This record gives C-alpha cells, sequence and structure tokens, in this order.
C-alpha cells in the first residue's frame, strides 16, 4: 500500500517551495540528479571503513562511488586528502576537534552572537561542552573582525584549535592572518567554510586550503549539494587521524545514497555554469542589500562581499522574530539572526538575515532585486495582507524550480 | 550536464544486488516509496529545532512531516516519546549517552567479541574514549549471557549505564532482569534495539519499552526502513531532556527527506503484510540453521530466536575469514564473525554471521533454505567456481527486488 498521507505532505512542500521566496541563507535547491542518486539503491549496502578497506564485502561498486566523490572534491578545491563521509557540518566539525583535541583543551570560536555557528564554542552544543570556550567578535563601530583583537586572545589564552569561518558574517576572511596568529601559539587553524563553500569553488571567495591545517564543510547550502558533511586538508598525515575519527571514532555505516549525491554535486560544481551561477549569487546579494539600504534599512557592515547580509531592524522597533512572521505570513522565508552587540536575547533577536542562493537558483537576476526589496519593505511596514501575498506568488511562479 | 560516469556506477550497483545474495544480517532492501521520499525536496529544508519551535521560517509543512513520523513511531512501539532526528544508530546513542553521564563515567555493555556493537563500549569508539568501560560477554558453556556475572559486574563496577542489545547475538533479552539489576545500582538501562527492532515492531520479539529508561535503533535493518536512527521511551521528561542533546547538543539541521521516509516505513510496518513477513524471517532463520547443521557445521547456542545466526565453522576445519571469501567469489556475502571464546584471532575467527531479512524481502520461503544451504556448502568445500556462480546468479535473478 502505498502511504498517500505522506505523499500529499510532499506535495503541499512542494507547492510551498514553488510558490514562495525563500530568503534563508543556508537554504538552496538540488538539482534532479542530485535527488536521483539520493533516492537510489546506494542506501541498501553497509559499507563501514573506506574504499579498499572496508569491513564487509561487495563494496567493489560502492569504492568507486566514494572514490570518485573524493578525488572531486580534492580537484574542486586543491586538497590533497578529504573525507565524504561526514552525515552533517556538525559531525564533521566534531569529528575533527576529537582528533586535534581532549576534553578540556581550550578552543576558540567565533562569538555566536557576532556571526559564530552553534558548532563553535556554544555551551549548549557539544563544542561548549566538551572544550574550554574562548570567543572573538567584531568592532563596535565597522562591524568588521579586528586581528589583533583575535591575536591578542590567542596569546593571553593560547587555544589548541582556532576557528575561522561563521554562519552569519558577510565579509571576507584573511586566512593567511589567521594561520599567522594560529602559528604564534602553536595552535592548529580550523576553517568551517559551510557557508561560503560554493563561492570558494567557483574562485569567487579566498580559498583557505593552502592556511588552514583542516578545512570542514557541508554540500549543501552554496555547494548546491544534498545535505551532509564534508572534510578536506592538504595534509594527508592529518587526514589519516581525521578519518579514525569518523569512522569507528563517531559514526557508524556511511549515507553511500548520499555520498553520491556529493559525487554528482562536485560535478555540477566543476561546470563552467557554475562560476556564472555563483558569480550571480553575489550580484544579486549585493544588489538587495542595496535596495533594502536605500529604503531606510540598517545592513550590517554596511553591505556584503558574498551571499548573505544581515539587517539591523532596531531603529524600526521590529524584532527579529517578528519581521520573520510578518515575512513568513506572505511567503518570504528568511530567519531571525542576531547582530553585532545585540540587546535583545537568542530567542527573539533585533535582525534578520537573507542570502539569495536560493533564488539565484530559480533564475532571479539583479534587474529583479529592486521588487524583491519592495514586498519585504511593505511586509514588515504595513503587515500581512492578502493582495501581499498574492504578489509574493506570482512573483516565485514566474521562476522555475530545478 | 548528467553526471553519467556517477551514474554507470549506480546501474552496475544495482545490477550487482540483483545478482546476488545477501546474507549480511544487518542488510534489507527498502521499497520504492521509501526512497522516493528520500529522495524528495524536503532536503531543501533547514528545519533546526522541533514541531512548533523552529530556527527558521516556512516549517509549517515539515512539522506536519515530522510530527506524524513521532506519531507512528509512538503507536508502532507502545512509546509515549519519540526523536526521529538522529542521523544514525551510532549519533541516537551518542545523544543518549550525553544526556545521562559526563565525560568520564562508567558505561557497561556486552563485549565487541561477544557480540556487543562498536558503540557499547570500544577503545576505538566515542564510546570508549569519553567513558570508562566495563564489558560483559556469554559463557564458554553455555554460549549465552549470564546474568549473574552481568549482576556481579554491575554491583562491582556501579555502572551509571547499562546498554542491552547487540549486533551478533542470537537469542531473546531477558529485559526485565535487565531493569532490575540496573535498579540495584542505581543505572539507567538503555535499550538498543537496533537489529530486532522489525521483530519487535511485528511482536516476535519481547518488547523493551517498558523496562528500559530509554530505547535506540536504527530505522533500517529489520525494521526496513532508511538509513537513520531513533530514539524511544516511555518517560516524557527524560525524553524532553533527551532532544536538547540530539539539538542543539550533537547535531544541526535534520534530514527531513529521511524523516519523510522513517515515516513511510513505519506506516509499512504498521499493515498487517509487516508481521507475516517479520515471520518468515524468522522462520527462514531457523529452517536455514537447521539445514546447515544438517550438513555438518555447528550452531552457536544450537538455533536462533530471531533474524541471525552463528555457523561454527571448526567441524569443517575452516576459517571466517576464508569462508567469507569463498562465498563472496560466488555472489554470497557474510560476514566473519567470533564465535564464544574463538580460539583465532580476531581478524581471522572460526564463524560466521547470517540473516535472512534481506532474501526474505526478496520472496525467499522456507521450503527454499535447503538449497541456499547446499549452495553455501558446495561454496566452502568445493571452492568458487564460474558454475556455481551461475547457479547463485539465477536463483537471486527468480527472486526480484522490491
Amino acid at each position: 500500500k502505498r502511504d498517500e498521507a505522506l505523499f500529499e505532505l510532499i506535495a503541499l512542500e512542494e507547492k510551498r517551495q514553488r510558490e514562495g521566496l525563500e530568503l534563508i541563507a543556508s537554504e538552496n535547491f538540488v538539482s534532479k540528479q542530485v535527488r536521483e542518486a539520493v533516492g537510489s539503491v546506494l542506501t541498501n549496502k553497509y559499507a563501514e571503513g573506506y574504499p579498499g578497506a572496508r569491513y564487509y564485502g561487495g563494496c567493489e561498486v560502492i569504492d568507486r562511488v566514494e572514490s570518485l566523490a573524493i578525488e572531486r572534491a580534492k580537484a574542486l578545491f586543491g586538497a590533497a586528502w578529504a573525507n565524504v563521509q561526514p552525515h552533517s557540518g556538525s559531525q564533521a566539525n566534531m569529528a575533527v576537534y576529537m582528533a586535534l583535541m581532549e576534553p578540556g583543551d581550550t578552543l576558540m570560536g567565533m562569538d555566536l552572537a557576532a556571526g559564530g555557528h552553534l558548532t563553535h564554542g556554544s555551551r549548549v552544543n557539544f563544542s561548549g561542552k566538551l572544550y574550554k570556550v574562548v570567543s572573538y567578535g567584531v568592532r563596535p563601530d565597522t562591524e568588521l573582525i579586528d586581528l589583533e583583537e583575535v591575536r591578542r586572545l590567542a596569546l593571553e589564552h593560547r587555544p589548541k584549535v582556532i576557528v575561522a569561518g561563521a554562519s552569519a558574517y558577510p565579509r571576507f576572511w584573511d586566512f593567511k592572518a589567521f594561520r599567522e596568529i594560529a602559528d604564534e601559539v602553536g595552535a592548529y587553524l580550523v576553517v568551517d567554510m559551510a557557508h561560503f563553500a560554493g563561492l570558494v569553488a567557483a574562485g569567487l571567495h579566498p580559498n583557505p586550503l593552502p592556511y588552514a591545517h583542516v578545512v570542514t564543510s557541508t554540500t549543501h547550502k552554496t555547494l548546491r549539494g544534498p545535505r551532509g558533511g564534508l572534510i578536506l586538508s592538504n595534509d594527508p598525515e592529518l587526514g589519516k587521524r581525521i578519518d579514525k575519527l569518523i569512522f569507528p571514532g563517531i559514526q557508524g555505516g556511511p549515507l553511500e545514497h548520499v555520498i553520491a549525491g556529493k559525487a554528482v554535486a562536485f560535478f555540477e560544481a566543476l561546470q563552467p555554469e557554475f562560476k556564472e551561477y555563483s558569480r550571480l549569487v553575489v550580484e544579486n546579494a549585493k544588489r538587495l542589500a542595496e535596495e533594502l539600504a536605500r529604503r531606510g534599512y540598517r545592513i550590517v557592515t554596511g553591505g556584503t562581499d558574498n551571499h548573505l547580509f544581515l539587517v539591523d531592524l532596531r531603529p524600526k522597533g521590529l524584532t527579529g522574530k517578528e519581521a520573520e512572521e510578518r515575512l513568513d505570513a506572505v511567503g518570504i522565508t528568511v530567519n531571525k539572526n542576531a547582530i553585532p552587540f545585540d540587546p535583545k536575547p537568542p530567542r527573539v533577536t533585533s535582525g534578520i538575515r537573507i542570502g539569495t542562493p536560493a533564488i539565484t537558483t530559480r533564475g532571479f537576476t539583479p534587474e529583479e532585486m529592486p521588487l524583491v526589496a519592495e514586498l519585504i519593505d511593505r511586509a514588515l511596514l504595513e503587515g500581512p495582507s492578502e493582495a501581499l501575498r498574492e504578489e509574493v506568488r506570482r512573483l516565485a511562479l514566474a521562476h522555475p524550480m530545478p
């Protein structure tokens, strides 16, 4: 018997995605071929271990699939080693921390309120539970990272691992300087490029590979692949230690169907069209932030160098939670986000985060940003309304989905 | 541009699956509708948090999907609470350990050599790195667990957590006895039913829900669902604590496409046909074990109560490693497994584990077990040959995949 109830819900979700403007910076729309691989029979095989070194037999074809994903990842990012088995970005980070540190050691990452991710040292996350955390933020004036403040914190606290990269920082990272700082205290530099991995692949964002000891990432987000994790390094000796932490360290069997999807995603990222897409992603982000600033909205750091930006809603008397709800009411999805030196608690926040990778995949161009900017503005000032919801629907439907 | 290289490999793997006999106890073949859900657009949504309490907008449909999976899991197993977000079995156990123990605490599980799982205390696994481990095994004379030995160890080491459940134990578990032991020392009883979950759902195996404080499992294996984890309990308060460990504790965004697949698998398991399937799984295992005993092999414990059984190859002078290779050469996959107090090292062993869930899914019935037994025996005695490989191939092809 077919589970009609469940499939009816899947159809409702397709409709929602098609009829709205998805502006959550961490989302995107995978291609049909990525889905074809993820929904393949590769899920019926237990492949504990690594290619050529599996626990069980019958992995001759799976080994070629995994190997292909590994080599393409290496080729795509210019890395000497890769591990494509992490179930997620969080497991990728977990593995790296456990390979380089012992519980109790000191970890240094970006403060959550300044843009850091939960896995960069939050007390409610494994990172802040097993390790002593020291965070760095951004300057109160420019809202940019001050490298001398980072240097100071490193010398004072002597972290074993320093993490660069974030989930809500809209400017470029100076990886060379972060490596110099880590070298000053004998720490490992770990770059979590999950958010900008696609831009790095397209050559539109500095590559951390040569400067970081280890690089982690998600395969979804700007890389536009399936949901999963990835770990890279220019040092294969360090890589061997990390492989051991992924399995048998923290995971059991890998999701080989997902890994097949990663291989397809890397193949897609290697095509010239991916660079054109990535360029448009950034152009859309700059133009959209610009149009919102023209309407009186304050953009953190005054703009963006990547695919995302933050809007400070304090001057407008709106909390991030309220903005998110008013936009969601009309089909525009974003997520409330804390801003630097946010006076309000994380459950409420004073701003919203916006990203363009998803709408750019749907074919939106910089010339359409002024229109998107107008819908956001009205939803926030005039609030939800049927006429507004319809205008959003029509705009969305005029753009296809992969 | 289609990734022809990758898709050519997917076709080869399908051909491999069709033409061979999969006897690895942890394997199974999922239905078309389970793959359809896993390959759905639900992968495009970030949905951190839980139903009604997410960190992003646009989760209205996803909430109905996850709630559906939760409620079906509760009805299927007779539970008061459930968490369907774990990426795997390993993450389900990790979350439970971290919610119940602090690093340094003592964990008690079944010895890996006796049938326990990597996550039950192995030194190369996170369980053995973060916690002090005490292991229990089987008696050389009975080949079964000795509850008095378990009790003794418990009183002597005072573990914070006692894990029941294994990956290679062919008999029923006395959950009531285990809980009595746990109460006596003030420990939590955690049951990992990953392997036998499908049997529990079909009511063919004692249900651990009423006796354990927490129950973990995989959604694949005898439950025949997609690859992933699951947590259940009869205590909602404890459940709320475990929800926090899954997120924001150890994971980030859940795989909602996989959770949709879990919902479908639970739907399939709630149908009367699943009970007939599971009845056949157990009958095939008992019958195949009998047929092999009749042909000169010894069955550990003399038989089985579930879907798997251990073969002692000593009567025929073979090691598990050799048996594994000889079988693999003719398209029959099994895995080597130590027998109680194996005289051979662990990388060699004197036995093999055989499980019937996968062939049963393909339509094999008890009357055909004698034929599978003969093919296994001929491959081990005569060794691989083209003629034998063709006989396996034809038998396999005559039993379609889902």
